[PDB]
């Protein structure tokens, strides 16, 4: 509106005064998204950008965020009139979508950096014009909100955000863009993306938000940095808060990756009579596999962080086999590069330090050690067998000689003896990929020979003539 009972809570005074907005937003027919986004870009402003005169709270005042409301609202409704795109069935057009997307789009500064933390919700595109990537999906879902076109919802992926809207909320439309340097695609459909089977459009079992998944989207959004060194506790507890409001009414029963967070801050700071963190990190798997057919990958990523960060070698191992065991039936593609990445840092930086470590540690003696486990070497033979097969098919190739010699390494780190002890079948432990099937004949040797590794990991063909 703003209505009446939406303004019946202001001034607020404290985090939990935010809360309780949230609270009764989520208690209406249709949560506000404009109000809870401006509200939360306000008080992250006032708690992480800039904190001089800071005593408690920023409180936020209903004269302020009224006017900002007005501002967003005066913007959108002056620059689609939707007499223009007549909504046959209460539902809305792809043109009407495509306008308001120009309409965000076209308001946003000429040039600015679009990874600076902060510039994600509707404070920063009234205050700064500007907005990060998914932010600006949020910004037209929000605006299609604010306009009563109820069928627009937004989709997000693990590295992607766009719009649902339509006939039975069955077409999709491209609203931001992606990345650096690909050519947008605004307008158009994901299909193209779904077929290719890329993980950015994960196959298809991509999330399609309802109003209330749109309000665990702005929560996970919110960003606690002050700086490279320094998070703001304030923020810190009011993500939490939410995340624990959104989990206690089921609304993040279908988005794993909102209980990853929700995990982490659990990690970070616990919260008396809730769950372990380890028990959301697996309840984030289960939404994953129950919701989205298991073709998730943080969910299992932040799972191995977790096990990484508390030096639990064996169970970091396994969640890393079980990501690659998702990647695997994926294909690399144009736009995949984050995750690309993240397997990267995982195979040549994350696991290389964790087992130098276990390493030093038998050395001196340690019992139970995974090295000495053959089922974590079963697990490291996983992951890559896992990055095989993902290149297996893929228009773009994986693997090169840059990963083989982490390969070599990581392998070394485990004795020929326990080595030994797995059992590759055609521990036990299958393989997927030809790449892992050929090198079994090399896994067993007390010294590994690296050059047929090598060859073997990156098909190279030749060695070196002199
Ligand atoms: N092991 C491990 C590991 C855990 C881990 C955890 C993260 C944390 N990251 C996980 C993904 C999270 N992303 C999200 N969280 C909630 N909702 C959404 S919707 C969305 C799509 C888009 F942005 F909207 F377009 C993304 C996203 C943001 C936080 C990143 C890398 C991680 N890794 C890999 C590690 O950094 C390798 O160095």
């Amino acid at each position: 509106g703003l209505k009446a009972a939406q303004k019946t809570l202001f001034p607020l005074r404290s985090i939990d005064d935010v809360v309780r907005l949230f609270a009764a937003e989520l208690g209406r027919e249709e949560p506000d998204l404009v109000l809870l986004s401006l509200v939360l870009g306000f008080v992250e402003h006032f708690l992480a950008v800039n904190r001089v005169g800071l005593t408690y709270f920023p409180v936020a005042d209903l004269s302020i965020i009224a006017a900002l409301y007005a501002r967003f609202t005066a913007q959108i409704r002056g620059a689609v009139d939707l007499s223009l795109y007549p909504r046959e069935g209460g539902v809305s057009s792809r043109e009407l979508v495509k306008k308001v997307s120009d309409v965000i789009w076209n308001s946003l500064s000429r040039s600015y950096f679009k990874d600076r933390a902060h510039i994600q919700s509707l404070f920063s595109f009234i205050t700064g014009t500007k907005l990060d990537s998914s932010g600006v999906a949020f910004a037209v879902v929000g605006a299609c909100q604010a306009l009563g076109l109820r069928d627009v919802h937004l989709a997000l992926s693990e590295d992607h955000a766009w719009v649902v809207f339509g006939p039975n909320g069955e077409q999709t439309a491209e609203v931001t863009w992606h990345g650096k340097g690909n050519e947008d695609r605004r307008g158009q459909t994901v299909n193209a993306g779904v077929a290719e089977r890329s993980w950015l459009y994960l196959k298809g079992s991509y999330m399609r938000c309802d109003r209330k998944m749109e309000v665990a989207f702005m929560v996970c959004a919110i960003n606690p940095s002050i700086d490279l060194h320094t998070d703001s506790l304030e923020l810190l507890q009011l993500q939490q808060k939410l995340l624990w409001l959104l989990y206690d009414l089921g609304h993040l029963e279908r988005y794993p990756m909102a209980l990853g967070n929700l995990a982490d801050l659990e990690e970070l700071e616990p919260t008396p009579g809730r769950p372990d963190p380890l028990t959301l990190y697996h309840k984030g798997i289960a939404s994953a596999k129950t919701y989205y057919r298991d073709e998730h990958i943080y969910p299992y990523m932040y799972l191995a962080g977790y096990h990484c960060r508390n030096r639990n070698v064996r169970e970091a191992l396994q969640a890393w086999a079980d990501t690659a065991t998702v990647i695997q039936d994926y294909n690399y593609c144009r736009e995949d590069e984050e995750i690309y990445k993240e397997f990267f840092e995982v195979a040549n930086d994350v696991i290389p330090n964790l087992l130098k470590e276990a390493a030093s540690l038998l050395e001196a003696g340690s019992q139970g050690s995974a090295l000495q486990d053959p089922e974590c070497f079963a697990h490291l033979l996983r992951f890559y067998d896992g990055i095989c097969k993902w290149e297996e098919g893929s228009p773009t190739p994986v693997l090169h000689v840059g990963w083989a010699t982490f390969l070599v390494q990581s392998l070394g780190r485990f004795e020929g003896q326990v080595r030994q002890k797995v059992r590759i079948v055609s521990p036990v432990l299958t393989f997927q990929s030809e790449k892992m099937k050929g090198m079994k004949e090399l896994l067993v040797a007390t010294k590994i020979n690296s050059s047929a590794i090598k060859l073997q990991l990156t098909a190279q063909s030749q060695v070196q003539m002199k």
